[PDB]
């Protein structure tokens, strides 16, 4: 009985989902299907990368569409729709919320088994909520965000230190900006800790501070760059690997907002949460390092942040 | 020994995509030149921080100065306006012409032995003009063109015939649109000719028809669909493909705006044409194939063409 | 879900460099069978820890066990004994024979539903016995052959001419040497036929003529050089480019040694042959194109041969 | 118009025709495939040569039994050499070798001096040394690969036992093969949880721990035994590209490689090729000097002292 190619399923073609796509075909992945709820756009993004495909000797084919059926039998779903943010935080997380609402009902009502990877904002909760309305269980679903602060983090200590992103491991948890938590003694180059290269002289302890300090405001620093629009290269390329180590059964151990179990990490209750987490063929599992007392404190930042969103969300809902 | 080095003059999303597929493709470090305050470099500081993920230590940065142009290897020009409504041909050329000079001067004054890639509009007078004010020598640049239309008949005809893009060839000659010319004697799917084909009723001549009318209008049919802006995604690749032969020595011949000498092809003048092209360390050569009367009677159309805008131009600069 | 699973039966050189290219083309888990004890394990032991250097993930184990061919979506077969002095033809059709009987069972017993590509020698009659052993239906099994003759054929095309070897289309049919089948007018260098290239002095029939016959004799000319063994990278790359296909439903076209039903090329009775055949998910399909009486004349040479060994197996077999 | 880049292979075995394979896959240059014995790496070369076409790839292949052929080689990878047979003493092995390794740098000498030089003949701590002799090329332009494989090895059972991806796998050893060996264990580490914070954790026991480095240990002897015939060569190969790859790409990795390190670092009394952390730019080779604990130093000792006594015999048989 042949077998059936991959599909992944972008949601949202904007970008960041345009770019999904296009790493997607030169990675030969699988079919591409490029939802919007924009009549036109996601088939003219769409046509013009199969058009790539000839030159790069890729027969992976794209499609866009406006319909929620097109994503039965996706392996994966990766998600980008939502509004971008003078709007208050309730009414942000009002019209997404929504928005998660009738994404997740797509995802519930034609491909329940895929693997969904979320990257909306704000991710925190918007995880969770997807979550919620595509009923996928807590293996299915995965939130981007800590391997685009890891990105960074790396890129900007490899030109620092002038040695490949190859030998630069950065370790992050949490959420972004404030809510970020480094793991600085875990960050390594070549295996030497950043806070041995500090006491080493190898690096400056304030170079270290700024470099944190410069990943926190990441995003930021690039919106202000490019004067319309946010980041969308690192955020597909931090998604796509995710989606890889899926697809490939790699057992990769990244940080992303998984869903940690109550007990992990001291939580009271189950929360989505910025950790290191296991991608394989299975879905994804989080798994608890152990953290300094510092570390942990500023966990607590996230925690409390997210427990406070969770909160505002239940009282939109209801 | 020095990384090889691609300048692109222009981050619209044509020379984003250049940039991110170079860096996908391991080419070299990339300059992205833009006239726009922070914008290039907030992409490049986007794209490179993809670099961690993909395991690349080739970096990217952006620049408003002609200055970090400096012993780029390959210059890969989209600097431009678009032609918009009511826009007029006399005034599309007006702005662009002056593009191309700033953008000449900058080359002949920074990177002198670039190799040099056009794909500004109208690129059957403004590659003429990118080489008259860089003062670039005729094996040192070339049009993207034929690349992307034989892309497009590639998909159209692999989607229609039910194979493989390694076992589609398309051949084009000319410019876009009516003036470009199909070869649909050396055009071929697994060594058969597409006029082959269509005697063998494997394709009707309806079918091929319609491929070829769809190709002619492959940019306009993008354009309708989304609503803002122009396709990027396949003329990034064919800028690449042409960029990595030269920077391989791969002695592709691809079909490209190259100046072909009075003689070959029946000139009698020197002309900037679209006709196959080898591309190797030594630049790009015009090679002379075969054709028919009647395909060359088309070739006439773009010649003809060609000469007007020339004559245009003339007047612009006068 | 299940990683794909590539099973290599025979670890020789051509075993070990499939599974080499697998590993490096990320095609899914690799199964290294050999009859010899130790060795297997060895290479496969070997090529595991390459996968670290490439971060690759997919794993490689070596077995003596058939039961280890479970669940395989390829097969590929290299075991047999080579030729040599004085050993028969018919000795050798009766040791190998043999082989394919083992393996044969062993893939009926363990993988039926295996895609199945032969390699082992004479190849004209051992992926018929391949077949009859495993059981596997029509469309599941085929020998590579023809993209090994094609790889050469443009090797040297592309050497002759300076011609990227992405320009160069070279069709053959048949089998190899003496039943091979040029197929010059369909061979084109971008375009241009091989005899267009003649008739327009840009390649001398003579050099045409030695480079058909270098392509005939290209086994025993590296045979005659490495003065043990027989070539074995062009082989191992040909039968993984049909594994590729199959395995990423590319739908290529390739000459390959494949059962045509009678009816077709005018046979009176189902035979393997070397014919163009597509290769997708689906399975193998031959494809009838057009070819002159003179190569069709050529073919019934292979044909002939085909059906003398056809005839051989038969007694060999009673 | 720009010359492509060259790689030449000294020596057209199996560690060889597969650094040559490797190379044509990434597309690093055009590879010249030498080997003293006639038609074998014409052989290797035409069948390499015919490979890509289905690869797409543009690059050539070509053998030689000529030194004059290595001309303009930005890279030089070095397999030649003499397999220890039996019963061959260290002696008569060292001898021969020595010679191989003159004859090869004379090559280089003479018609690449310029050229980056990765060296793979054994005995590796000793015929590096030899080679960059006879060559004449600097301490920056010669380096032995050994460390990237024992770390691809290490990697491999780590992952394996732990199942997890190799990416997140960093295992980090100095000094030489086998018992001279010295693993790293306290950086070496999982996503960044050391090897040893993941025994203390019960996520690894110790004992799988230590079969795991012992295993690494008699990593080539245990493919060995299992070919019957010859030795490693997939890992190796695949070493020794990575290695030229960072110099050809000026990746400035920090890989486990024998470099002539200098008297002062890692208290060494005077230069000497020893297996160290190493950055690997398109300057060349740097040793990089890495705080190791004192039970680590001790062990690294043992291969400095083995070396020492190489570099002995070495002077002795020169003399």
């Amino acid at each position: 009985n042949a077998m059936a190619r991959k599909k992944i399923t972008l949601v949202g073609a904007g970008n960041i989902g345009g770019t999904l796509a296009h790493l997607a075909l030169i990675k030969q992945l699988g079919d591409v299907v490029l939802f919007d709820i924009a009549q036109g756009m996601p088939n003219g993004k769409a046509l013009d990368l199969l058009q790539t495909c000839p030159i790069e000797g890729v027969d992976f084919k794209v499609r866009g569409t406006n319909d929620y059926k097109d994503l039965e039998n996706s392996d994966v779903v990766i998600v980008t729709a939502g509004v971008p943010r003078g709007m208050s935080r309730d009414d942000l997380l009002g019209i997404n919320i929504k928005v998660m609402q009738t994404v997740g009902e797509g995802i519930k009502h034609n491909c329940p088994n895929a693997f969904v990877i979320c990257i909306t904002n704000p991710l925190d909760i918007m995880v969770n909520m997807l979550q919620k309305f595509s009923g996928v269980p807590d293996n299915k679903i995965v939130g981007m965000a800590g391997v685009l602060d890891s990105a960074r983090f790396r890129t900007f200590l490899a030109d620092e230190l002038n040695v490949s992103v190859q030998q630069v491991q950065a370790y992050v948890m949490g959420g972004h900006g404030d809510t970020m938590v480094p793991l600085t003694k875990m960050s390594n180059v070549a295996g030497v800790s950043l806070e041995q290269l500090v006491k080493e002289g190898k690096l400056k302890q304030e170079r270290l501070d700024a470099i944190v300090s410069r990943t926190r405001s990441g995003g930021g620093e690039i919106v202000a760059l490019l004067k319309t629009g946010s980041a969308y290269y690192a955020p597909a390329a931090a998604g796509i690997q995710m989606a890889e180590s899926f697809l490939k059964d790699k057992k990769m151990i990244l940080p992303c907002a998984a869903k940690v179990k109550a007990g992990m990490y001291g939580l009271d209750e189950d929360l989505f949460v910025g950790v290191p987490t296991e991608i394989s063929a299975n879905g994804v599992r989080p798994i608890e390092v152990e953290i300094s007392d510092k570390e942990r404190e500023q966990l607590q930042v996230s925690i409390n942040a997210i427990k406070d969103l969770n909160k505002a969300a239940a009282e939109i809902l209801a």
